[PDB]
């Protein structure tokens, strides 16, 4: 077997604050990176309950875990088993802004992710401080090449509870920890889904599916 088998464990540790409430969140899971799924258990250990909205932390709990036609050269899996790290920025329609950066290892097949987070800005009484959002849209992230790293950009929506929408401009630079054959532009196309596990989301799962397509 190679370096990315089918099954592939996730461990990671994340360390953020938000609009000044600070948290530390473990997770563990498991995925299937050539077809493009992954699940993450998490649990709150520093912070809970959550004074904000679980939804700002999801898409920070790896695109290892994307399907790609092999006629797309794969940034991510070619990285391994040195892996990447990546940086985002996140801007609310409401001056929202979270910032966040990850280190994705690999121990043996385990993805370890090392997570550091910070939100500010947010309205008080704005649907992430008050936990009125209610998980993102399926979204398309335009991965571009730039500066000889990827970058991917999201124009994407946060859903709110009565069935409106809080729009986010997602931007990411990914960085291979060793140099590998870049991709052209091309898409990859998100499924994020939450499923809380108590009333606080002291325990949550994530799920993501990722496809990659052509332009």
């Amino acid at each position: 077997s190679g370096v990315i088998k089918p099954d592939m464990k996730i461990k990671l540790k994340m360390e953020g604050n938000v609009n000044g409430y600070a948290f530390v969140i473990e997770g563990e899971g498991e995925g299937k990176p050539y077809d493009g799924t992954n699940t993450i258990n998490l649990e709150v250990k520093e912070g809970a309950p959550l004074p904000f909205s679980y939804d700002i932390l999801t898409t920070a709990f790896n695109r290892a875990f994307t399907k790609y036609p092999d006629d797309i050269p794969n940034y991510f899996k070619q990285s391994f088993p040195e892996g990447y790290s990546w940086e985002r920025t996140m801007t609310f329609e409401d001056k929202g802004i979270v910032k966040v950066k990850s280190d994705i290892s690999l121990e043996e097949d385990s993805f370890i992710y090392e997570i550091y987070l910070k939100g500010e800005n947010f309205p008080p009484n704005g649907p992430v401080m008050q936990k009125k959002t209610t998980g993102w849209d399926a979204s398309t992230e335009r991965m571009y090449v730039r500066d000889g790293v990827l970058k991917g950009d999201v124009k994407h929506k946060l859903l709110l509870e009565g069935g409106g929408y809080y729009r986010v401009d997602f931007k990411t630079i990914y960085r291979a920890k060793k140099a590998v054959k870049l991709p052209d532009y091309h898409f990859v196309d998100h499924r994020i889904e939450c499923l809380n596990h108590d009333k606080d989301h002291n325990k949550v799962t994530v799920y993501e599916s990722a496809v990659a397509r052509n332009s």
